[PDB]
């Protein structure tokens, strides 16, 4: 399982980053969104078996995509809100609900990254980087 | 042959599941629907070689389509009813009737699995999921 | 040479079987249709190099298209009307007559199989099953 | 070289087959007509590296086109009315002339087996088939 | 270097053949034409790195278009009248001039062989055979 | 593939390759310019493709061919900026740069030895070659 | 290891394209070259290098060069664009360019004159790499 940075190609600098709840990165529930790229524990990524990507920022923590769409870090588990996969340079949740349609990783302004509906992704590209 | 959960790709955390009769997940004529998944030995299924998904609940149990749709496991035999065949995320039984249609595994209503006619069937989407 | 059962895609049991004949299977001129898959020697069958297919319950027995379209074993020859090919899963004779027209394996009835022109087989779809 | 009969598929049980003349199957200028399947010496052909079916009934025996369209056996030379080559299972003579057409091997009525307009040549299916 | 006869067929038995003067097929700017198929040293010739056709008659004497567009055979050298190429069964000329068309082999009337312009050459098929 | 030193030669112009110039004639500075001069192919012409998709030069360790935002180029310490990133398509040599202008912007030559990035509708002297090169140590 | 070839038009029956030199002396850099009938001695003969340039056989570092009046001379080999060529079919591009749009290509421009020639305008320009 390699480990990896996500970095946008939609934007000259920004990785998918763990912010937290309070300069802790740790913690379940923290908030995911967009920084910089300076490789540190809080950017890596590592794909498993399950779809899911853990951050290396401790253990069982998941890219989780929110009802309102927003990324945090949780447990790790089953549902498909945890579950990605790559169509060339995009990265799509598997998450499903009513309004039928794929939810792309996005950035949304600025440094904020959520997932978007397909059609509406337009800074939705990126590349899983080897650490 | 591979041991795999089938998970629905159309709801966020649903997998085919043996019921059973009274708690009892391991009786012939034992029902089949769809619960949360936790990988426990009755939401493991194996495809053999006459097309059968056999369920790990116990010896000669075989995933079967019965007259009103719904889903049992039974001793294994060679009826098109226990027949099953993959088409993308389609999982479809060689069962036939006076109706001319294919029939899929789909859900109908809420953790309820039936097969569907291929036309009308919204929620078939699966993924066989390696364990 | 690869031993299969003739399943219908059709039905959801039914095998293309010698009844034979006054209780005997081996019997040259018996009579073949359908059956439930039990998969005994007598609902077994190879391809062989000339396209014919030799059934299990002795030697010298051919699927052979009869003039009545009906279908029975019989000593191995040349001619057409024991000869078999595959297109997907419809399993086609090359017997020839007047009507221009390719005949079907197919179910015609209840456990009756026989063979049907292509424009009107309805429930000619076979899968053959390898066997071990 | 390989040994075959050369089987109609346009008819049930016809075989190409040197007749011969009066009994002799080894006379040059025998006749070539059609007859039941029986693989005996004077149904088997071999088609050589000039594009020649010399039969098995003796040495330099070559199937010819005729004149008049009819086949006899004749010693084996370079003209074209003794060459053949396969299209499917059609089996097409180099025999040229005034008329613009391909001649096929192709059965004229009964047992009688001669070349025909290609336009014209409806019982011309063949297979050559492994003795 | 393969040894072939090149035998038409656009006739019956037509091959091409060095006839020579006076009976010697050996002499230099010896005509070129049609005669029937027997394969001896004045119908076998071979196609050389150069796309020269060298005749077995003797050595250096490869088949030349004239600017009359008749052939015979000459002291192998660089001309283009000297080179020969296929394309299926036409046997192609690059020799140029200022009309802007191939230039084919071709019988043009009995057994009389040259190069023919592409679109009138309407007995240009050649078959080249191993000796 | 083992990074394969190449120099980058123009088929816009009939003697232009991507030449580091540096700053009062030394080559090896951080941020010095690049653009375009007759192919000599010595270190400072010289080029290497990495991993990161950056184009480092052999004047010195840790110099990426690099989009400032006025599309000049330079070479820099090597980062993880799409504007130290390029690839190919055919002769045509992009950057994976972005702004708000909603183009892709191409290696082009803008005018004699001038060579920037252009918007792709714009660049018309943006045909390149990399030329595989023997690097003496 | 470059194959020796001759350039031998396919547009003429007998023109390979060959140094003529300068005084006679085939060596010499700025020696002109045009078309002549073929011999094949060593001022008809060239190797393609890897930097597409075409390599006389009269002499160490003598490359066919596009001269900006689109005559052909051999010259010391560079890196100019004026001495790379590559292949289409029969065709023979040189890679340099100007203000005119268009590709030039090696062409027989009457007699045994050959220069490069606008791809639009050239009617004499089929070629093949002869291997000696
Ligand atoms: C308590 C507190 O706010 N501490 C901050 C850190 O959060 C911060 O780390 C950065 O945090 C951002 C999110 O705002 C992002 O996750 C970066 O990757 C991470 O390095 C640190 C550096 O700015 O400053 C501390 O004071
Ligand atoms: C007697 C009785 O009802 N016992 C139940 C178990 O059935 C039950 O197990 C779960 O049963 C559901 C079906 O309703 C499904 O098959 C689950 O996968 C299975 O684990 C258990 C947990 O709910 O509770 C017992 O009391
Ligand atoms: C002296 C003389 O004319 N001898 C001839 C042979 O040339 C001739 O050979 C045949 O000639 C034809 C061309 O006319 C062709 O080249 C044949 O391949 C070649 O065999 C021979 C046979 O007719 O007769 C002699 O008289
Ligand atoms: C101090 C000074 O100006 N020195 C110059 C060198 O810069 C120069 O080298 C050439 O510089 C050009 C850029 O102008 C390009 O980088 C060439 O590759 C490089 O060879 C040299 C030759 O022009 O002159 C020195 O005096
Ligand atoms: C001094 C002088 O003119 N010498 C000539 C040779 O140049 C000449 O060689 C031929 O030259 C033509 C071009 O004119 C072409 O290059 C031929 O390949 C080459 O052989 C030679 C033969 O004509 O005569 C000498 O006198
Ligand atoms: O009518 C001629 C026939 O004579 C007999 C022979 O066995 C047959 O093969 C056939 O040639």
């Amino acid at each position: 399982m390699a480990h990896v940075t996500l970095q946008s190609l939609s934007n000259n600098d920004l990785c998918l980053d763990v912010y937290g709840e309070n300069g802790d990165k740790t913690v379940a529930g923290g908030s995911v969104n967009g920084w910089s790229c300076h490789g540190s524990w809080n950017q890596v990524w590592g794909l498993d078996k399950e779809e899911r990507y853990r951050s290396r920022v401790a253990s069982d923590r998941c890219l989780t995509v929110n009802a309102d769409k927003t990324l945090t870090v949780e447990q790790c588990g089953a549902n498909l809100a945890q579950k990605w996969y790559w169509e060339g340079d995009k990265l799509i949740s598997r998450y499903v609900d009513g309004n039928n349609t794929r939810y792309l990783l996005n950035i949304v302004g600025g440094r904020n990254v959520q997932v978007t509906p397909e059609n509406e992704a337009n800074q939705a590209r990126w590349k899983p980087t080897l650490q």
